[PDB]
């Protein structure tokens, strides 16, 4: 049982040969941030499902304290959070729930009429339109009029890293989405020394480049065919071993430039991973409000990430190396995961396709 | 009488939509225009710089066009707390080809983009204008359409809006709420501002009212028109860049007690249902000549829209200078419709304000 | 419903790669299972005849091969403008003892060759088997396979693919950078052809899509099908060949201006592990009556491997605008359905 990595699980079966893309320790934000007006077994399911009880108090506070420091602008690496629940016209909001959803997550809470379905759309993609500055300007794309609360959480990333890839060393190379489907794309490239680390059990290559600050990029290569072995392998435990078998290597690194995205509706996953009450007319979310039928009807995530050469410090020239072969090389151009950890997971994917 | 763009636009526009605000920005409607002439020929083109009122028999087109282009720089130019924010941008069907001498022109002599659109899937077409601008104005603007015709072919896009400190900030303590007469029978409740200060002053018997000018930290000023009781009228009438300069040389400094509402204004217009009265029509219907963007035979403006935004509160660069301080004035109260204008060489927007 | 074979592999080869893009020749595999029956016994044989639909009540075996073997001498004549190769070739490994009946009608009446083959030499037999179809495609696929199991026993391939102009050219200078949505929610960039003018035009309000028919310049038409908005599976499920009569009675011209995304696409499949799925199974397994082939103990395909190629561009009044920028349905039809496909992603 490990959320973060069952998630994932989850999302690539759903959909095969796709890109995956989400913020793990963003998804378990919402979920904190829910279970704070959730009851009974319905609370039950979510704290469970996070992986934590009664010391709950500081959990909150410990999410509190994250969300200040992203929102606290640490330039060359500028991370956009943002959470935000439509709850219908009949469901009368506490104001103990309200209030620690602004204090706690810096989230609002919005009386909507759902009864209005275009209506309500507009509103929601016009509130994170603004929020995250034309970044995300059409979250929903489609809306039921049967809606009782939405729950909305985006977050877009783009840090520099600490060194920028090659100046010129970037060109156009094939990248093998499958052993039959080829498609072009723009390849960058850095020799220098890397967290190299090559896992002969997982079967695959895990290289990890370095972000202006303290988060880092893990970069997945499976060998051959291995990409569901590895995947299956997935979860906090390897990814401790990893970070413990790293070692500075010489590298002639080739990666894509590229950006990624995804958007769920994880009312569709999360039941299956133990959290359904909640998403169910069987509901507890007494702490919300009072109302009888009250119920998350979506809880939609979207996260985005853009990946390219630009880095903090120019690269450094090699030159004419007179010592006593070839330097190690690693080019990703096959489906790769990616991981970027700043003592948090703060996002997890995979690059079926630049 | 006579032709006089600016102020006969905003007769139109204010003939149009009795008792309501009006917002719109003089210069950036005409730098759209302007670069609309830009693929334009004969009668059309024409109709447009004479229109515009342009001076043809001092300039040629290409130094009209060359002002154009440096006064956007200027404008797009970073200042301080002075940051005004326009785009322009074109959509064209699907069956247009375009001249990519005029696409180019237009991106770099007006910083403006073209992009191929649908419009056979109005909805499709609309989402996709809305993101445009939503993106580019990072939030502030994200529905500017909120209806199209699927029959269109070309739709230009005008936005603008501006927020820059005054030069001096209201009495930090200053803001009070206070009666608004937006009629003698009407009255509502608003944010009224305030500080004792010397102010460019004026009475204008002529048209009947008072004008009072509160600068902008930098080149710009804005200009508050209170109209006499019922001369409101009057004064739109009488409005006109005559008298605007005869205003800017009679302005004597003056010691005050001004009371000015906080609020926030805008206005969205289809242009293309106001200027054709004004004399620009060809380009707005079939047998226009557009035949610098496109060789297609049908191609016309079908809608222009332009939106406009502004937000007046209390900030200012520094503080005000508390009045006697050491001990040792005519009251203005702007609690009934004004006028608004906002100047920088240009006049960068103009309005009435009905109701804060 | 019925049995189709046609669209009941197009489904079982669909539902196997969900948003992937589906690519295939049902009149080449329908061809090279009528061959493989030829040295099938019993119930293997009579699995593989009812699951091509067959009508076996009507024509004796014979019948149908003569069917089928009149049928490909009419594909493989030359013809400029939609010229069409197809390709059949067994491989068996050297314990396989090979009945001349079966070698000789396989090559003569289906073109197809038999090769022995040492397939506990992995490495070796797969480049015989990738030399083979890359001299006899001239060059167009050089690596049909891209591994091969030593237990191999016999392995089957068959290839397919064609070089056509549309009737009527796309105007290159039609042709622009667009929006394709592969998904609500992931939309791509796409160079995409454009022509206005009159073609075959149909709105089905059952399945709930729109087809279009774009003229080859020979005999062959291309059919794209659009489902409307969300409506893919549903066009899917009900898709067949009574169905596909229906549109080609259906059919009517129209003014149209048509916009077609430009793109190249194959398929390759191990249809050893979908034909189950269909009726067809114990040719694939160890209780294999291949007696017609061999007469030897252990005999069954172990791979029967499918690849079928195509490319879709310009070459090699206010009309109702069509444009395909979500996913759709191709199908290329000429007396039979030669290609069957399906573009999520150009």
């Amino acid at each position: 049982r490990d959320f973060t990595f069952d998630l994932y699980r989850a999302l690539a079966s759903a959909a095969p040969s796709q890109n995956i893309f989400f913020s793990p320790v963003s998804i378990s934000m919402s979920l904190a941030m829910l279970s704070l007006g959730a009851g009974s077994s319905t609370k039950m399911q979510i704290l469970e499902g996070l992986g934590l009880k009664s010391s709950e108090k500081e959990l909150h506070r410990g999410f509190q304290q994250l969300l200040q420091e992203l929102n606290q602008p640490r330039d060359g690496f500028q991370l956009s959070l943002g959470n935000a629940l439509f709850t219908d016209l009949v469901v009368d909001l506490q104001d103990t729930f309200v209030s620690a959803m602004k204090t706690l997550y810096l989230a609002d809470t919005f009386p909507t009429n759902f009864r209005d379905s275009a209506g309500a759309m507009k509103q929601i993609n016009d509130y994170v339109a603004k929020q995250t500055k034309g970044k995300i300007v059409d979250l929903l794309k489609n809306l039921d009029s049967n809606a009782v609360v939405i729950m909305v959480n985006y977050i877009f990333f783009k840090a520099k890293w600490e060194t920028s890839f090659n100046h010129k060393g970037t060109q156009e190379q094939d990248f093998y989405v499958t052993s039959e489907t080829v498609v072009r794309v723009p390849m960058m490239s850095r020799e220098d020394q890397y967290h190299y680390l090559l896992d002969r059990n997982l079967s695959c290559r895990v290289v990890g480049v370095p972000y202006q600050g303290n988060a880092t990029a893990l970069f997945i290569l499976p060998s051959e065919g291995k990409m569901q072995q590895v995947e299956n392998g997935l979860s906090e435990k390897t990814l401790r071993k990893w970070l413990k078998m790293f070692k500075k290597r010489q590298l002639e690194l080739y990666l894509p430039k590229f950006s990624i995205e995804g958007s769920y509706q994880l009312e569709k996953v999360l039941p299956s991973l133990g959290i359904s009450n909640v998403f169910t007319s069987h509901a507890d979310l007494s702490g919300i409000s009072n109302h009888s039928n009250i119920q998350v009807s979506e809880m939609v995530h979207k996260a985005v990430v853009e990946v390219d050469e630009s880095g903090t410090r120019a690269a450094a020239a090699t030159g004419t190396i007179f010592t006593f072969l070839n330097s190690q090389r690693l080019v990703f151009n096959r489906p790769f995961l990616m991981f970027i950890v700043d003592n948090n997971i703060l996002f997890l994917g995979k690059v079926n396709r630049p």
